[PDB]
């Protein structure tokens, strides 16, 4: 029993952290067979970073002066391109310690571990959400660019995000392992307000299971409601609209308690509209969205 | 910018992770050197747990009958004995990925991250403390047993818990790598009730000053208090009193924020009085006291 904000463990990702230096900027990269992945603006001075041409950049850039560390050991680089917003750096060796990996590309909603690092070291491990605005929540100081996200299934490491900025409001803005970045944010120091951070409705539903589950019960009621009825309700409260999808995924929890995914829509419709009232659900007092149907799943059967 | 409940990275302990069984009994074993440690029910049946006699049971086993498997390789067992509630399973191969470690025993308040397994396989890594109690609040779930606790300095990792028992009110307890219980608490499926679950006041005050370093500042006010008027109002709501130490230890927060301790406190006295008013800091509806001002200062300045 027992409910935990749980990440992947992180070894088979710490064997792929490096340093990359670019003359003054030091950041993190991931170093996957013989290539090493970074953020671009690892080339950017911070007087760059305000309006930076990338391309006219990389132009003064040549192999040896990305500087490439593992450990306490230096990587030859002998070839560098740019794809979007990521920088490939590719290396004379394989790492040794390359998992089965995957890049994939996350829907808002989907959680995923953060492994934190600076110089190429591992700091600390936690779990992130990519928000409904394209956001993360993360802890990231100067030097943290380039870790990472990732999931894990089984043995395979499916690469979903790699940390490139933090916008004025302290929220976080990255890419994906193309380069890409998540939702409409750039790599330029420059007005970028991120939109409403509207609450992932699945996921709180899937953590209500997860409490049912694991014994705090006080929130279920006698009502039931339609999703068209609860739907009117999340808008009011910024809850992304549940769809009969999210429904379909919830329906391993809702066969497991034997409590019909509507009623848990109802029993949440009471939450928003009257409170906590100082009470907590598996230690929280608010409704947690961090936590996908998968993950409560995985957590409550014991997935490793 | 940010503060997460973050993780060790779970690198150097997921290579000790072994499984252990014992009859049908099949739990998670923790590979030094030449040693594997797990808690001494592994020899139980749940019948046998209601009234352990564990000399007695240990005298029907011998050291064929400790099955040990790290990955899928079988370890060959050399010795047994049993160091108060662990079992200590001579090897004749040394784990090649042994880190430097020391073994600890924690103080309730201390945090540490749990690398949650099942049949030797890391599954999840998540943050806990040691509770005033001296339970943990953690995510074990039957296999998990032998999971252990654990902190890191740069490259040497303190193992301080490992988990053998869930309380009927669904709360954790364990032993040190000694064997010793934290607490009054035994390996036996008995009428065992925890106390009073106080929150950790320096842990609390620790995470305020997170939250005024991360641009949470809405609950700064005018006011200070003295530490006994401040004691007053903690004893009131089942916080832990605060001492000098404590003053002392939270210092080089002070120092960083320029908000004297008491100061802080003050503002943690309203908080306690007033409630958030359907505010959060840092991302949460009540105080978290699961961040020691250790925890604050590393997060705070990316160490690695
Ligand atoms: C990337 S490569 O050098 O073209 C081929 C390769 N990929 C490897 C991964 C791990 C160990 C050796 C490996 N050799
Ligand atoms: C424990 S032992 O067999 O007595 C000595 C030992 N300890 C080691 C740790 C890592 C690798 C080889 C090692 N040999």
């Amino acid at each position: 029993s027992g409910f935990r904000k749980m990440a992947f463990p992180s070894g088979k990702v710490e064997g792929c952290m490096v340093q990359v230096t670019c003359g003054t900027t030091t950041l993190n990269g991931l170093w996957l067979d013989d290539v090493v992945y970074c953020p671009r603006h690892v080339i950017c001075t911070s007087e760059d970073m305000l309006n930076p041409n990338y391309e006219d950049l990389l132009i003064r850039k040549s192999n040896h002066n990305f500087l490439v560390q593992a450990g306490n050991v230096q990587l030859r680089v002998i070839g560098h391109s740019m794809q979007n917003c990521v920088l490939k750096l590719k290396v004379d060796t394989a790492n040794p310690k390359t998992p089965k990996y995957k890049f994939v590309r996350i829907q808002p909603g989907q959680t995923f571990s953060v492994l934190a690092c600076y110089n190429g070291s591992p700091s600390g491990v936690y779990q992130c959400a990519m928000r409904p605005n394209f956001t993360i929540k993360g802890s990231f100081l100067n030097g943290s660019c380039g870790s990472v996200g990732f999931n894990i299934d089984y043995d395979c490491v499916s690469f979903c995000y790699m940390h490139h900025m933090e916008l004025p409001t302290g929220v976080h803005a990255g890419t994906d392992l193309e380069g890409n970045f998540y939702g409409p944010f750039v790599d330029r120091q420059t007005a970028q307000a991120a939109g409403t951070d509207t609450t992932i409705t699945v996921n709180v539903l899937a953590w209500l299971y997860a409490a049912v589950i694991n014994g705090d019960r006080w929130f279920l009621n006698r009502f039931t409601t339609t999703l068209n009825d609860f739907n009117l309700v999340a808008m009011k409260y910024n809850y992304e609209p549940l769809t009969q999808d999210h429904v379909d995924i919830l329906g391993p929890l809702s066969a497991q308690t034997g409590i019909a995914v509507l009623d848990m829509c109802a029993s949440l419709k009471e939450l928003l509209q009257n409170g906590m009232n100082g009470r907590t659900i598996l230690g929280s007092a608010l409704l947690e969205d961090e936590f996908t149907p998968f993950d409560v799943v995985r957590q409550c059967s014991g997935v490793t």
